[PDB]
Parts: C-alpha cells; structure tokens; sequence
C-alpha cells in the first residue's frame, strides 16, 4: 500500500472501508465533556542511553521501535504497553497532521502506539475493543530547537533511503509528548493505514509540541519513499465521525 495512489486501501484490507475510521476532524463544540477521563499515566518512558533503539524509514513514516517496559494507563484498569512511535507530516508550506481541529491541519503529528496488556501480540489485538491505543500530539512551530526531537531528526539523513534504519540512544520518550497529560480528546476509531482495523482508542492532546522551523523542514525534506519520491504528505484524509461522539477530558 501507499499514500497518493493504488492499490485502493479497501482492496488491501476490507477494514479500511469500515464505518468508524481514523483520523477525524475534531470539532470541540461537538465534543462531549466526560469527567471520568483522568490524566494519562506513563511509567518507564525515561530510558537509559543503552540499549539503543531502532529508527527506521519504512517508506511511509519514520518509526522508532520502543523497548519492553513502557507502561501507559488511560485510567484505572485500562493498561497498555508501548510498541513504537512514528510521525506524519506535510511538505514545504503544507501541513500534514492526520487529525484536524475545526478543519485546521497542523504541521505534523506524533503517534505512540500501544498494545493492551490483555494481548501478547498486535495481531491478536487487531479489531478487538480497546486492543490498541494510540497517543497523538500535534507538532507546531516554536522558536527553540526541541532537544528530544533533535535526537531523532539529526539522524534522518542516515535513513534517507526507503527501507533504511539506524540505532539511536534511548531518551526520555515522554519528552516527545506535551507536558499537559490532563487535557485531551478521546474517541474510538481505527488504524490510519492498512489494515485500518477498528477498536483503536485514540487520545489526542489539547497541548501541542513545539519544533523549530528548521526541524520541521528536516522532517519533511529528508526522507525518500516508494520509487524515486520524497516521503511527504504522509497522512490520510479525515474520516467522518458517522455518529461517534468525541469525548473531551475538559469543559
Ligand atoms: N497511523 S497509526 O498509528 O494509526 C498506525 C497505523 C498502522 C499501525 C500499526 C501496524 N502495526 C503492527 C505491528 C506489528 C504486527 C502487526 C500485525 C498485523 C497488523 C499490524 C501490525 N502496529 N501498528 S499504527
Ligand atoms: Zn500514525
């Protein structure tokens, strides 16, 4: 499968034609305030430098493989383990976040993908309710170089070619996320690429993460994808809520 052309995704996976897909346009007036949504909790995200982690240009994103022992809870009894994180982005003067807010597309987006502790493997969790959970944050332009992001972004030249990878020292993985874990939207949807399985719990932070202009340019102008093409605009069009109500942890 690829962005911007064939094969049609429903042909690759029928779940890509499900009614309840991601990403979506968050319209926060239509979000439902839900006070049972408590602050997200993360354990083990502050990693030592060794052992190193694998960072891969997979042709459709840059993906960092996370080690065992990263625990995430969406709430009491809602427990997950982190598997990997990756990015979606646009191109020169074109934003490429997956989620939008009142139609606004942000420069880029981070996803940290998690497996429910009830499942040993992703393929057993696929399509099961709450089997997979993704934390999502928008990346915007700020004045300073983001030091946590610089650790990944400084290595993209090494993985410019589709299918290449490199090793990077462990870092504080939670430093790639906003510090505000209290304010977020949450809805049930799908993986945003094939196999587009449903049952995925999406949590989208209110607060954004700040990268420098240079960093955002590095992300969008360094990697190459399928064929002789730049890896850019690697986001799926927003999908209709189709009756789903997005919850918000705030009024
Ligand atoms: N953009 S996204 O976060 O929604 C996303 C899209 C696809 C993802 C994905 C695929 N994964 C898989 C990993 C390992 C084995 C798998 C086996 C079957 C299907 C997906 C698998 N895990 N996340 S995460
Ligand atoms: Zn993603």
């Amino acid at each position: 499968w690829r962005y911007g052309g064939d094969p049609p995704w429903p042909r690759v996976s029928p779940a890509c034609a499900g009614r309840f897909q991601s990403p979506v346009d968050i319209r926060p007036q239509l979000a439902a305030f839900s006070p049972a949504l408590r602050p997200l909790e993360l354990l083990g995200f502050q990693l030592p430098p060794l052992p190193e982690l694998r960072l891969r240009n997979n042709g459709h994103s840059v993906q960092l493989t996370l080690p065992p022992g990263l625990e995430m809870a969406l709430g009491p009894g809602r427990e997950y383990r982190a598997l990997q994180l990756h990015l979606h982005w646009g191109a020169a003067g074109r934003p490429g976040s997956e989620h939008t807010v009142e139609g606004h597309r942000f420069p880029a987006e981070i996803h940290v993908v998690h497996l429910s502790t009830a499942f040993a493997r992703v393929d057993e969790a696929l399509g099961r309710p709450g089997g997979l959970a993704v934390l999502a944050a928008f990346l915007e332009e700020g004045p300073e170089e983001n030091s946590a992001y610089e650790q990944l972004l400084s290595r993209l030249e090494e993985i410019a070619e589709e299918g290449s990878e490199t090793q990077v020292p462990g870092l504080d993985i939670s430093a790639l996320l906003p510090s505000d874990f209290s304010r977020y939207f949450q809805y049930e949807g799908s993986l945003t690429t094939p196999p587009c399985a449903q049952g995925v719990i999406w949590t989208v932070f209110n607060q954004t993460v700040m990268l420098s202009a240079k960093q955002l340019h590095t992300l969008s102008d360094t990697l190459w994808g399928p064929g002789d093409s730049r890896l850019q605009l690697n986001f799926r069009a927003t999908q209709p809520l189709n009756g789903r109500v997005i919850e918000a942890s705030f009024p």
